[PDB]
């Protein structure tokens, strides 16, 4: 398993994320500020999970297709079923969206991750990339929301909060918009870039949109 390496890197910058939010995190007494430590704290909580899950050899399945055994981890798609509704809800915290509008978005996520899941596994070449399609549909519901109707809502706050979500949003279209290629054309889709590549990409990719994220939040004055 040569993507060995990145499970090992995500794994350690996913522990030392959580660590440091943690540490942060238990030092704040504002009570706004304090929710948005415990929802953000828990995201590379979890991906660190999942991530230590992978590299001891656990949520890997072989699914056959393309007349090939594929390896296909599908312990991904549990950590991010819930570490990207948690995400969101931070967002919308931030903008003070409805509830209805969590909802929307909350279940729209949950069809984006289930119909992921559902094409990573499938076994007929052709209708991976018709769950593929949904599943990214489904995420361009969620980038018009947040784009459009979340970037109106952040508009009536004080402006370094409209800021912040600004900068957040822009770092949220930037990396989930790039999820559907990887997939695309790594090894659950076209089987293009290997799978040690797509590890890689992937890792750089969660990273980035879980503790870079993080960071950008967690240290702005928008959350007090
Ligand atoms: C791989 C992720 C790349 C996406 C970069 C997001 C940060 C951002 O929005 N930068 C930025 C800032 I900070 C700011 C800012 O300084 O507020 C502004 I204004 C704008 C803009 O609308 O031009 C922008 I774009
Ligand atoms: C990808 C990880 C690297 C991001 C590190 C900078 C994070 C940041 O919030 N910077 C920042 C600055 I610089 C500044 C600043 O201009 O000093 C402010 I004001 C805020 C804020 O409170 O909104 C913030 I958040
Ligand atoms: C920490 C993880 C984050 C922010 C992960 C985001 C993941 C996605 C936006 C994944 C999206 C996908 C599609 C839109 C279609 C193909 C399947 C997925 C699940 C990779
Ligand atoms: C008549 C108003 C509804 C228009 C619907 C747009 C459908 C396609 C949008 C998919 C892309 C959204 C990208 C978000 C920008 C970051
Ligand atoms: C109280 C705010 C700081 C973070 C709270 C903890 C949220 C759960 C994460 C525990 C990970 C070990
Ligand atoms: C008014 C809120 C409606 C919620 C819409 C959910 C849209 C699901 C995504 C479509 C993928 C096929
Ligand atoms: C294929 C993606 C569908 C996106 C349709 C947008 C629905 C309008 C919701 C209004 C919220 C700003
Ligand atoms: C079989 C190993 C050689 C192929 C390398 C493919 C790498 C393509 C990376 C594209 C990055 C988006
Ligand atoms: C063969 C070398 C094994 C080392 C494993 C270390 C991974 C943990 C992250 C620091
Ligand atoms: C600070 C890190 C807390 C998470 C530890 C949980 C380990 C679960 C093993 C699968
Ligand atoms: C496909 C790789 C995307 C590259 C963007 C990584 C930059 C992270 C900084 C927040
Ligand atoms: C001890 C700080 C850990 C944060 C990891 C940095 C990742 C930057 C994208
Ligand atoms: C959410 C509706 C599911 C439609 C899937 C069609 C199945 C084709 C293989
Ligand atoms: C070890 C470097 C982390 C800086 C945060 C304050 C100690
Ligand atoms: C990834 C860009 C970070 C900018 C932070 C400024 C608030």
């Amino acid at each position: 398993r040569p993507e060995w390496i990145w499970l090992a890197l995500g794994t350690a910058l996913m522990g030392l994320g959580t660590l440091y939010f943690l540490v942060k995190g238990m030092g704040v007494s504002d009570p706004d500020a304090k929710k948005f430590y415990a929802i953000t704290t828990l995201v590379p909580a979890i991906a660190f999970t999942m991530y230590l899950s992978m590299l001891l050899g656990y949520g890997l399945t072989m699914v056959p297709f393309g007349g090939e055994q594929n390896p296909i981890y599908w312990a991904r798609y549990a950590d991010w079923l819930f570490t990207t509704p948690l995400l969101l809800l931070d967002l919308a915290l931030l903008v003070d969206a409805d509830q209805g509008t969590i909802l929307a978005l909350v279940g729209a996520d949950g069809i984006m991750i289930g119909t992921g899941l559902v094409g990573a596994l499938t076994k007929v070449y052709s209708y991976r990339f018709v769950w593929w399609a949904i599943s990214t549909a489904a995420m361009l519901y969620i980038l018009y929301v947040l784009f459009f109707g979340f970037t109106s809502k952040a508009e009536s706050m004080r402006p370094e909060v409209a800021s912040t979500f600004k900068v957040l949003r822009n770092v949220t279209v930037v990396l989930w918009s790039a999820y559907p290629v990887v997939w695309l054309i790594g090894s659950e889709g076209a089987g293009i870039v290997p799978l040690n590549i797509e590890t890689l990409l992937f890792m750089v990719l969660d990273v980035s949109a879980k503790v870079g994220f993080g960071l950008i939040l967690l240290r702005s004055r928008a959350i007090f």
